[PDB]
DNA sequence: GGAGGTACCTCA
DNA sequence: TGAGGTACCTCC
């Protein structure tokens, strides 16, 4: 039921598995499925292309980006398998530890993207999806 | 017929005779009567009190400020008797030369403040008043 | 100028 | 967060 709002384009890169971690100033004990919502903040076409170029260098020339990075909607989910301090992140994930310098690093696995994305208004930190949109999101995930 | 738009509170201080010069980056050959209009930019009550404190120190304890500094209106007029370079300003007005460091300094005399001030939309530099507001302004000056 | 789009900032 | 007030910026 629990959701994290993330700015685009990083939001969609997370549910595509291209971005593998998300950094925050705070810790969460939450483990398991974590829904990902894009914030309302639209990214300029410039930062989308620059971030895409960067992730091409990190992941390979032919990585498949989403066609769009829609704002203000529920995108999909990840499994939040750990929430690591920066020190723990460097010890356990040396190959990607450069990808976040935040005090706490959310380690995400098993991303899933919704083919139909639903408009939504987010909140800070981990917040709870409303039942109706949560039910429709799980149905979409077939 | 010619007018200069000036930000408040400086605009009203000019037509009161409290501010004696106005600095600009450009020169004008205009001499004689120059109407003074306040721009639309409203001044914060903080810059009004700080500027009043400063001019109290420059002119004396009991100098009489206007009760209000209205924006976007025709305030009055001065006689523009010279337009001096900064070098000429220092040579000719050593007692007040510190009051403007602009490339050109408009030397104003015989200020008159209108009892009834008329709303107006200004322009850059010296611009020409419309004849209806000019006629009404001259009449107000009795 | 004056007008208004946009980025920035704050939020009993 | 999302919302919107405000300051800042540009202007065939």
């Amino acid at each position: 039921s629990w959701c994290l709002s993330v700015h685009q384009p990083w939001a969609s890169l997370l549910v595509r598995g291209i971005k593998r971690v998300e950094g925050r100033s705070w810790y969460t004990p939450h483990r398991g499925r974590l829904w990902i919502a894009a914030t309302a903040k639209k990214p300029s076409p410039q930062e989308v292309s620059e971030l895409q170029a960067t992730y091409r260098l990190l992941r390979g020339k032919d990585v498949e980006f989403p066609n769009d990075y829609p704002s203000g909607c529920l995108l999909g989910c990840v499994d939040l398998i750990d929430c690591l301090s920066q020190k723990q992140f460097k010890e356990q994930f040396p190959d990607i530890s450069q990808e976040s310098d935040s005090p706490f690093v959310f380690i995400c696995k098993n991303p899933q993207e919704m083919v139909v994305k639903f408009p939504i208004k987010g909140n800070p930190k981990i917040w709870k999806l409303d039942s109706k949109i949560h039910q429709g999101a799980k149905k979409g995930l077939m």
